[PDB]
């Protein structure tokens, strides 16, 4: 019943689509499409081969540019999953086959309809004592109270979010009450917020490089602490800071492509723990 246990992940591939027409916040470098799907399954293979979780595989869609990010698109808790409604208008069609794959593990589903509610899954922090939702361009208000009720077992608090990005853009849980954390100011601020809100007090795990405080946590049986973090090519200063961390098992990964189109490592799964 540990912080970071899971038994299965659910992932989905990409689509070719996603190399021109994946939604991204500011013009970039051009999407090596191969490079993303290699980059992908490595990702998948870390999940699944490597530690032990069962990996639900959806096939990718032409017609959903972005069905590879699917955190997005659901958050877990418990046994209950919270179904939501993205703030991208376009991509909640990838809300479907989710739906349908949650229903086959058994999961307590519960959908956002209310048509003026919205909610992207990286907006959501989940410490293991609580949640934090960020408030951005993609989850409103309205979004964040429908996860509040989904899960009343958990208090739910808000917090502001910048530009064109997630709450979990700059930030995500490196271990039990162990929040990554970005260097930036806007994260740092971001974090003081949340701090205040809380009737506990998380140790911080703070990094040079905002994106690379997007990381996967994972307590796996006989293994103990887990750890998936952005590779040293992409950020060295970053993955300098992880490395201290001796009680985890540290795997590198990397999401270069990807995080073209503003992917980072918490998109692109959906953690369950199965008892
Ligand atoms: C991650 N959860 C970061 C918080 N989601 C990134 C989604 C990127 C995608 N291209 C989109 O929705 O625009």
């Amino acid at each position: 019943a540990a912080f970071g246990r899971a038994t299965h992940a659910v992932v989905r591939a990409l689509p070719e689509s996603l190399g021109q027409h994946a939604l991204r916040s500011a013009k970039g470098e051009e999407v090596d499409v191969a490079r993303a799907e290699r980059q992908h399954q490595l990702y998948v293979g870390v999940l699944g081969s490597k530690l032990g979780l069962q990996v639900v595989e959806l096939p990718a869609d032409e017609s959903l540019p972005d069905c590879v990010f699917v955190e997005d698109v659901a958050v877990v808790c418990e046994e209950t999953a919270l179904i939501t409604r993205p703030g991208a208008p376009s991509r909640r069609k990838e809300v479907d086959m989710m739906k349908e794959a949650l229903e086959k593990l058994q999961l307590n589903i519960v959908e956002m309809k209310d048509e003026n509610a919205t909610l992207d899954g990286g907006d959501v922090l989940f410490t293991g004592r609580e949640f934090f939702v960020g408030l951005s361009k993609r989850t409103n208000q309205r979004g964040a109270e429908i996860l509040a009720d989904t899960f009343k077992d958990y208090a739910v608090s808000t917090v502001p979010v910048a530009d064109g990005l997630h709450l979990k853009s700059f930030c995500s849980m490196a271990g039990p009450n162990l929040i990554a954390i970005g260097s930036s100011e806007s994260a740092q601020k971001a974090l003081k917020i949340m701090q205040q809100m809380s009737d506990h007090r998380y140790d911080k795990l703070t990094v040079p490089d905002d994106i690379a405080a997007n990381c996967i946590y994972l307590n796996i049986p006989n293994k103990g602490h887990v750890l998936l973090h952005r590779t040293p090519e992409e950020y060295p200063e970053s993955a300098k800071v992880y490395e201290k961390l001796k009680d985890h098992m540290l795997i590198p990964v990397s999401m270069s492509e990807l995080e073209k189109v503003d992917g980072l490592l918490t998109c692109c799964s959906v953690l369950i723990n199965k008892k």
